Parts: C-alpha cells; sequence; structure tokens
C-alpha cells in the first residue's frame, strides 16, 4: 500500500507534512474547509483487489497548538465525525492500482487565527491488508497552513 502528497514520491508509512492553502479572511460563524482529497492519494500496489487494503483514521487525531480550542469536523468516506477524533472512523477499502484521492475533508470553526507555517492538525491513518498478518502500517498527516487566517 502506498500514498503520495501532491503527486510526490510514494510513502509506505511515517509522518508527512501536507501543506494547504486556506481562505485568508474568515467570517465569525463560518467554517474553514480543508479539502485533503486534493492533496493525498493512495493505491494498492498489487492491484485487482487480490489483497485489499483496509484504511481508517485513528482515535486521538486532533488539532495542534492553539487550534485546540476550535470546533471541528472531519468527513471521511461518506461519514462526518466530530474532530478531534474520540473513536476510530469507518474503514475505506483500497484494492485498485490507480491512485485514489483520499475521501477526506476537515472543517474548522474558529486578529490572527491561523499562522502561516503552523501545524493545524495531526491526522493518524492506519492500514492493514487482508492476507496473513496484514502488514499493518501507521501514517501521520501533519496538516500545515501556507498562509495566515485572520478575522475582520
Amino acid at each position: 500500500f502506498s500514498c503520495n502528497v501532491d503527486g510526490g514520491s510514494s510513502i509506505g508509512a511515517g509522518t508527512t507534512s501536507v501543506y494547504v492553502n486556506l481562505d485568508p479572511v474568515i467570517q465569525p460563524g463560518q467554517n474553514l474547509v480543508v479539502d485533503l482529497s486534493q492533496h493525498i492519494s493512495c493505491w494498492n500496489d498489487y492491484g485487482g483487489w487480490y489483497d485489499t487494503d483496509h484504511i481508517n483514521l485513528v482515535q486521538g487525531s486532533a488539532f495542534a497548538g492553539s487550534l485546540q480550542s476550535y470546533k471541528g469536523s472531519l468527513y471521511w468516506n461518506n461519514v462526518t465525525y466530530p474532530f478531534p477524533l474520540t473513536t476510530n472512523t469507518n474503514v475505506l477499502d483500497i484494492g485498485d492500482k490507480t491512485p485514489m484521492p483520499l475521501p477526506l475533508k476537515l472543517y474548522i470553526t474558529p486578529g490572527v487565527v491561523i499562522k502561516a507555517g503552523e501545524v493545524i492538525a495531526r491526522i493518524h491513518m492506519y492500514k492493514i491488508a487482508t492476507l496473513g498478518s496484514g502488514n499493518p502500517r501507521n501514517f501521520t498527516w501533519n496538516i500545515i497552513s501556507n498562509n495566515s487566517v485572520v478575522m475582520p
């Protein structure tokens, strides 16, 4: 099983930065939307569903730093969860060789409110395969803003 970030080289496990661009001014009341499906893609290395990969997001995935007082949600594979995650999410099954956008979005309801270069969130993803022990792997996606977000 493999993933990549913005069409970069493939990743089999570990921590990777995912740099995102946010709306630089946000109204009070309103969500910021981070669409990670436009950043992360993943695929099965053998293909054809012979040894399908089971992927879920893991309990404890959370905002970082001063974003921890903000409410949030996380959309994963057709289900909306409260963020930070207090449970694991449903499982997404990956069997195709064609890189698939991760069905993953993050909603954030907050002067400067996000700093350029600030870790916004730490999303732990788990993979296990179907055959044998399953060759379980852990991924962490550190989401980081390219730019400041301000309230007017």
